[PDB]
């Protein structure tokens, strides 16, 4: 807060899938779609987006389901460029 900064970088190409980029991609689907329904069409397993989401002492999370999520991000919503 305070002074508005503005990012120059884009979280609608997947440049790269960070634990910020995509808690803060998460965040706004989850407030939305319950946590079984997200996880049902997400290939994510549910317990371990639950955990991120409130991620308090749990800190340690893999990249694979964040690079996977990047890549599942294009099927889902088909921005064009595709294989």
């Amino acid at each position: 807060m305070g002074h508005h900064h503005h990012h120059h970088s884009h979280m609608l190409p997947p440049e790269q899938w960070s634990h910020t980029t995509v808690r803060n991609a998460l965040k706004d689907l989850l407030k939305d779609m319950n946590q079984s329904s997200l996880a049902k069409e997400c290939p994510l397993s549910q317990s371990m987006i639950s955990s991120i989401v409130n991620s308090t002492y749990y800190a340690n999370v893999s990249a694979a389901k964040c690079q996977e999520f990047g890549r599942w991000y294009k099927h889902f919503k088909k921005t064009k460029d595709m294989m």
